[PDB]
C-alpha cells in the first residue's frame, strides 16, 4: 500500500506529503527529525494510552455487577471509592498558567465552535469578533414579525427602524448617558477627548467618561464611536448617506460588537473524519488559518482607532482560536504500525495540529497571527479523570519536545463531559495546573456518560427531564467552584454549553443569559449570528463581579453529583413512551444520514417537532444510549425501535440536494443500518461512545462507491 516506512511506521502518502511540503516549511524543524519524534512519541507513550482505555472498561464493568444486584447512595459511594473511581481531593492550589492572551485570562464574551473541515465556516468563524448588531437584530425572530415586521424580499422599514430602537436601548442599558438616552442623540463629537452627545434641547456627556475608548475621523464630528464596557468593545458607525442613517436620528448606519471573542476549530463531534484523506483537509484548513492566507473571501486584519488622548491604537480583529483535538479513545489508520495495528488518533492530533500550530505565532511564514503570547490552545474532549488528564500534559511535553518549543506552551482546554472527571474535577485542574486555561461543561457528552454509567441500576428518565435532574445542577455549579477555587478569575475561562435551537434566537437572548449570571466567562454559541446576539449578555452582566461573589463557595455535594436520574418505576403512558422512541429515532436517523451518506458531522436536523437543531455527534451519544437503557430494563421491545425507525424514517427523507433516501430499502442503506446498530449495540459500546460504529458505516461507504 501507498505508505511511507518511517521506523515503526507506515505514513499515508497524502498525510507524509502535506506534513513534509506544507505545514514544515517554516517551523524551522528538519523533516526526518520530526518523523522520528512521530516515531519515538507513539511508540513510548502508545501503551499508556491503551491502559488507561482498559482502566475505563475496568471500572465500567465493576459498576455493571453492583448494579445487578444492589436503594442504597452512602454504600455506592464506597463501593466508588474501592474501586478507584472516585479519589481524595488535593489540597487547595492556585493554577500557575503563563503566556496566556487577554482573550482568555481576563475579557468575558461567547465562544464559537466550528467544524475545522468546513473552510467556509471556520472562515466565518474567525471573523465573528466583530459582527452587526443590525444584522442579528434584523434578521432572526428577536424582532418579532408581528406587525409588518415581516422580513420580506425588500427592506423592511418598520422592521428596521424596530431593530434601531432595540439598539438604542441597549445602549442606554451598557454605556448610559447622564442625562438622556442613545434615542434622543441627533449627533457625535469628541471635545476635549471625551465623548459629548447633541440632544433637542441640550448635550449631555458619558457618566461614566472612561466606557469611551476611541473613534475614527473627525474628532468634531466621526466616521464611527467605539465604546468598551465589562471588557468587550461596541462600535457606533456614524454614516447619514447610507440608506439607514438617511432616517437615523443621529445618523447611525449600524452597531457593530464584539462577538466571537475567541473560537474552537474543530477536529471531533462537529466533522467526520475516518481516513488519512479527511484528516488532512481539517489539517490543510487548520493550517490557512495559523498563516492567515485560507480563502474562499480572506480573514480579517486588526482594526485601526484613535484614542481620546489623540495617539493610535488596534485592535484584534479575528477570534483568538483554539482548535480541539479527538479524545483518546479512537484510532486513525492515517497511520498504521508494521504489524498493521492503527494508530491513536490522540496522539496524531497532538503531533500535527501541534505542529501546524507553529505558524499561529509568527508573521511571513503567512502574513496574519493568532496569538501575541505565544501560546498554543488545544482543547480536550472525553477525558475521564486525573490520570487521563496527567497523560495529556505529558504527550504534550513529549511533543514539544520533537517541535521544539520551550515547555507549556501547548496550554489545555479541559472538558467536563465525562462523569469520572466531573467528580475528581480539582484533581484533574491539579493534573493540568500548568497548562490548563479552559474548563467547560459539556452536558450531552456528560449525559451520554452519565446514561451508561449507570444504566444496568433500572430504567432512566426521558431525555427533556435530564437537564434538569439533580446531578445535572449540582454538576454545572460544581464545575464553576472547581475553576474559581483553583484561581480561575483572571487566569482561565470558566465556560458552559452550546445553544442548539439555531433559529430560536428570542429563547435565546431570553435564557442563555443564565451562565454568565451563574459565574461562566465563556458559554458556547453555534453561529456568527449567535455569538453577537449572546454579546448582549455579558454588557448586561457583570461577570467579573459574579465570579468574585462566589468564590470559597460550595455548591455541590458528591452525594448529589452521583445521584442518578432513574424514572419512578413505571409511571409513563403508550403514547408518552412511543413519543421518545419516536423522537429518539429522530434525532438519530436525521444527523446519522448526513453524517455516512455525505460525512457531515453538524447540521441543522429538523427535530420532531420541525425545531431546527444544530446537533454533533455527542446528541447521538444520549438518544442512542437512552433508547438502549430502555431495551435493556424492558420498557419497549426490539419491535418498537424498528417499527419506530421505519416510520421515522421516510419522513426523514422528507425533511431533506444530491441525497440517498433510506426508505423503503431499510436494508439496503447503510445510514439506516448505522442508525439501528446505534441503538441495539448501543449498551455494547464503550461508555456509550458513537465514534467505532460511526466511522467503519462511513468508512463502509466511501468503499461502497468503487
Ligand atoms: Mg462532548
Amino acid at each position: 500500500t501507498d505508505r511511507v516506512s518511517v521506523g515503526n511506521l507506515r505514513i499515508a502518502r497524502v498525510l507524509y506529503d502535506f506534513v513534509n511540503n506544507e505545514a514544515l516549511p517554516g517551523t524551522d524543524i528538519d523533516p526526518d527529525s520530526f518523523w522520528a519524534g512521530v516515531d519515538k512519541v507513539v511508540a513510548d507513550l502508545t501503551p499508556q494510552n491503551q491502559a488507561l482505555l482498559n482502566a475505563r472498561d475496568e471500572l465500567q464493568a465493576q459498576i455493571d455487577k453492583w448494579h445487578r444486584r444492589r436503594i442504597d447512595m452512602d454504600a455506592y459511594r464506597q463501593f466508588l471509592t474501592e474501586i478507584g473511581y472516585l479519589l481524595p481531593e488535593p489540597d487547595d492550589f492556585t493554577i500557575t498558567t503563563s503566556g496566556v492572551d487577554a482573550e482568555i485570562t481576563t475579557t468575558a464574551g461567547p465562544q464559537l465552535v466550528v467544524p475545522v473541515l468546513n473552510a467556509r465556516f471556520a472562515l466565518n468563524a474567525a471573523n465573528a469578533r466583530w459582527g452587526s448588531l443590525y444584522d442579528a437584530l434584523y434578521g432572526t425572530d428577536v424582532i418579532p414579525e408581528t406587525d409588518g415586521a415581516e422580513k420580506g424580499p425588500t427592506y423592511n422599514k418598520v422592521r428596521g427602524d424596530k431593530v434601531i430602537a432595540y439598539a438604542r436601548k441597549f445602549l442606554d442599558d451598557s454605556v448610559p448617558l447622564s442625562s438622556g438616552s442613545f434615542g434622543d442623540a441627533t449627533g457625535f463629537t469628541v471635545q476635549d477627548g471625551q465623548l459629548v452627545v447633541a440632544l433637542p434641547d441640550k448635550s449631555t456627556g458619558l457618566a461614566n467618561p472612561g466606557q469611551f475608548a476611541g473613534y475614527t475621523g473627525a474628532a468634531e464630528s466621526p466616521t464611527s464611536v467605539l465604546l468598551i464596557n465589562h471588557g468587550l468593545h461596541i462600535e457606533i458607525l456614524i454614516d447619514p448617506e447610507s440608506q439607514v442613517g438617511t432616517t437615523d436620528r443621529a445618523g447611525v448606519k449600524d452597531v457593530i460588537l464584539e462577538s466571537a471573542i475567541t473560537t474552537i476549530m474543530d477536529f471531533e463531534d462537529s466533522v467526520a473524519a475516518v481516513d488519512a484523506a479527511d484528516k488532512v483537509l481539517g489539517y490543510r484548513n487548520w493550517l490557512g488559518l495559523n498563516k492567515g492566507d485560507l480563502a474562499a473571501r480572506v480573514l480579517n486584519r486588526d482594526r485601526n482607532y484613535t484614542a481620546p488622548g489623540g495617539g493610535q491604537f488596534t485592535l484584534p480583529g479575528r477570534s483568538l482560536m483554539f482548535v480541539r483535538n479527538v479524545g483518546h479513545l479512537m484510532t486513525n489508520d492515517a497511520i498504521v504500525d508494521t504489524d498493521g495495528s492503527e494508530v491513536f488518533e490522540g496522539i496524531m492530533d497532538a503531533l500535527f495540529t501541534g505542529l501546524i500550530a507553529i505558524h499561529g505565532l509568527k508573521a511571513s511564514n503567512g502574513p496574519l497571527i493568532n496569538s501575541r503570547t505565544g501560546s498554543i490552545y488545544i482543547v480536550k474532549p472525553k477525558m475521564h479523570g486525573p490520570a487521563e488528564v496527567a497523560f495529556t500534559c505529558e504527550l504534550f511535553s513529549r511533543v514539544e519536545d520533537v517541535l521544539g518549543l520551550p515547555q507549556n506552551t501547548m496550554k489545555i482546554g479541559i472538558m467536563d463531559e465525562e462523569r469520572r472527571t466531573t467528580v475528581n474535577l480539582k484533581a484533574c485542574i491539579k493534573a493540568a495546573a500548568d497548562r490548563v486555561v479552559f474548563i467547560n461543561t459539556a452536558f450531552l457528552d456528560r449525559t451520554g456518560d452519565e446514561i451508561h454509567t449507570s444504566m444496568e441500576a433500572g430504567p432512566m428518565v426521558r431525555k427533556g427531564t435530564m437537564k434538569s435532574q439533580p446531578w445535572i445542577l449540582a454538576y454545572e455549579d460544581h464545575n464553576v467552584d472547581a475553576g474559581l477555587a483553583a484561581g480561575f478569575s483572571g487566569r482561565a475561562q470558566v465556560g458552559k454549553g452550546m445553544w442548539t435551537m439555531t433559529e430560536l434566537m428570542a429563547d435565546m437572548v431570553e435564557t442563555k443569559i443564565a451562565q454568565p449570571r451563574a459565574g461562566a466567562s465563556t458559554a458556547w454559541v453555534p453561529s456568527p449570528t449567535a455569538a453577537t446576539l449572546h454579546a448582549l449578555h455579558y454588557h448586561q452582566v457583570d461577570v467579573a463581579a459574579v465570579q468574585q461573589g462566589l468564590a470559597g463557595k460550595r455548591r455541590a455535594t458528591i452525594e448529589q453529583l452521583l445521584t442518578i436520574p432513574l424514572a419512578k418505576e413505571l409511571a409513563w403512558a403508550p403514547d408518552e413512551i412511543r413519543e421518545e422512541v419516536d423522537n429518539n429515532c429522530q434525532s438519530i436517523l436525521g444527523y446519522v444520514v448526513r453524517w455516512v451518506d455525505q460525512g457531515v458531522g453538524a447540521s441543522k436536523v429538523p427535530d420532531i417537532h420541525d425545531v431546527a437543531l444544530m446537533e454533533d455527534r455527542a446528541t447521538l451519544r444520549i438518544s442512542s444510549q437512552l433508547l438502549a437503557n430502555w431495551l435493556r430494563h424492558g420498557v419497549i421491545t426490539s419491535a418498537d425501535v424498528r417499527a419506530s425507525l421505519e416510520r421515522m424514517a421516510p419522513l426523514v427523507d422528507r425533511q431533506n440536494v444530491a441525497y440517498r433516501p433510506m426508505a423503503p430499502n431499510f436494508d439496503d442503506s447503510i445510514a439506516f443500518l448505522a442508525a439501528q446498530e446505534l441503538i441495539l449495540s448501543g449498551a455494547q459500546q464503550p461508555n456509550g461512545y458513537t465514534e467505532p460504529i460511526l466511522h467503519r458505516r462511513r468508512r463502509e461507504f466511501k468503499a461502497r462507491a468503487a
